[PDB]
Parts: structure tokens; C-alpha cells; sequence
């Protein structure tokens, strides 16, 4: 199974799922390294994050574990198709990338904070992380390329 995947048991339902230790995401069905990745972004942020404020709000006060709600409701909705990723990163990404519908445009390793690298890397192209956390807040991570 590629870098990060390991078969995890059910707990509602009981049928086997992969969980990916490294981008935190999960799916049901079996799954399936470049120089540079190209990626996109939500970063929803708390009153823990390097920098408590945003073009959305000047002076963030949810709680990390507001944070994780958020960034859980989003990939619920994105997962279901009620709402696509780049439409949810503008309305509502703590970054100023949310401009460009989250766009962060192609890095090495090298640039961005680690657990955002080795999320971005362990991604396939077109594939989505689930909560990863950094010194900003919590992403949910695109990769486009
Ligand atoms: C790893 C990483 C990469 C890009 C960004 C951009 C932000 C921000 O705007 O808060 N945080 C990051 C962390």
C-alpha cells in the first residue's frame, strides 16, 4: 500500500477502510515520489495559531477544537459534492490564498511547514487530505499537480 496507508477496521459499520497516516485522509476502497507538488488549501485557524488573524476576521477566538469542527464540516460537504473544494476555500479560508481559491502554486520540499509537505507529498495528484495540522491552524490540502 503506498507511503502512509494502513487497513483500519470499521467502527459503525464494521467493513475494513484505509486511513492515511500521513495526510490524515480516508476512504473506503483500496488505494490505487516528484520533485514538486502543486497544491491548494482551507486553512480554518484558532486562537492557538502562529497567527491569531485574517482577512477574515482580525482577531480569531474559535478554539482549536471549534477549528477541527469547521474543517470537518467542510470535508463532509466537499465529499459529498454539496459544495466543491475551491468554493469553500473562498468563502472561508483563513489564508490569504483563499483569493485563488485556495491556489498555493508548485513547491519542493524545502518550502512550506513540514506536516503541510509531507501531507502535499504523500498526495496523488487529485486527491485530498483530511485535517492536517500546522503552527497556522488546520488545512484541508488539494493536490492539483
Ligand atoms: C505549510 C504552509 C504553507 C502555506 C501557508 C500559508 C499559511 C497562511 O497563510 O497562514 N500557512 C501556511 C503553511
Amino acid at each position: 500500500l503506498p507511503p502512509g496507508w494502513e487497513k483500519a477496521m470499521s467502527r459503525s459499520s464494521g467493513r475494513v477502510y484505509y486511513f492515511n497516516h500521513i495526510t490524515n485522509a480516508s476512504q473506503w476502497e483500496r488505494p490505487s515520489e516528484p520533485a514538486r507538488v502543486r497544491c491548494s488549501h482551507l486553512l480554518v485557524k484558532h486562537s492557538q495559531s502562529r497567527r491569531p488573524s485574517s482577512w477574515r476576521q482580525e482577531k480569531i477566538t474559535r478554539t482549536k477544537e471549534e477549528a477541527l469542527e469547521l474543517i470537518n464540516g467542510y470535508i463532509q460537504k466537499i465529499k459529498s459534492g454539496e459544495e466543491d473544494f475551491e468554493s469553500l476555500a473562498s468563502q472561508f479560508s483563513d489564508c490569504s490564498s483563499a483569493k485563488a481559491r485556495g491556489d498555493l502554486g508548485a513547491f519542493s520540499r524545502g518550502q512550506m511547514q513540514k506536516p503541510f509537505e509531507d501531507a502535499s507529498f504523500a498526495l496523488r495528484t487529485g486527491e485530498m487530505s483530511g485535517p492536517v495540522f500546522t503552527d497556522s491552524g488546520i488545512h484541508i490540502i488539494l493536490r492539483t499537480e
